[PDB]
């Protein structure tokens, strides 16, 4: 698909069985999730934007599916407002920016 | 140009006489620049980001290029950890997302 930007380009992502809705976000480095269990280990992270930093656990290898096509990579997850999937996932679904 | 996401998209902008650089970032609403002059009067607002609630000055209709494309709009200036040029002028220079 191609995606206009006069309003927030959301979509539909399926995270640990549970759907959500996901800002695509080129600005982000890594995908950050909102608080919501994951298996397997992880380790703590901050990470830090407009306002200051956040703290997140940090879950790698962890499947995601981005409006119909599957990627695996690193989910952050913490208290943000808004789901945003990051780079290292919009990569792996060939997204680009173009103008 | 087509700008893949495996690094940071930055871009060269022009604002004010002087090049900088800033991250073209689909999930910022506004632009937002370091501390620098601009002319005239500006507004305030409260922007809401990953750690947290930032007050920044608005500028309105500035003059700024994009990666050499002209933008007029608004600037926020403040304590950001980078330039980030958000939806507001990436929608001028005809920026879309494609996967
Ligand atoms: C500021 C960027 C360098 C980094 N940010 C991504 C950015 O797209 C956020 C993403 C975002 C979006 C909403 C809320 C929090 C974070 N946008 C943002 O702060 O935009 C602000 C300016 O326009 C406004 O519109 C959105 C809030 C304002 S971030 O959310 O702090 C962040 C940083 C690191 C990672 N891994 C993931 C996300
Ligand atoms: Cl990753
Ligand atoms: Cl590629
Ligand atoms: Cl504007």
């Amino acid at each position: 698909p191609q995606i206009t930007l006069w309003k927030r380009p959301l979509v539909t992502i399926k995270i640990g069985g549970q759907l959500k809705e996901a800002l695509l976000d080129t600005g982000a480095d890594d995908t950050v999730i909102e608080e919501m269990s994951l298996p397997g280990r992880w380790k703590p992270k901050m990470i830090g934007g407009i306002g200051g930093f956040m703290k997140v656990r940090q879950y790698d290898q962890i499947i995601i599916e981005i409006a119909g096509h599957k990627a695996i990579g690193t989910v952050l997850v913490g208290p943000t407002p808004v789901n945003i999937i990051g780079r290292n996932l919009l990569t792996q679904i060939g997204a680009t920016l173009n103008f």
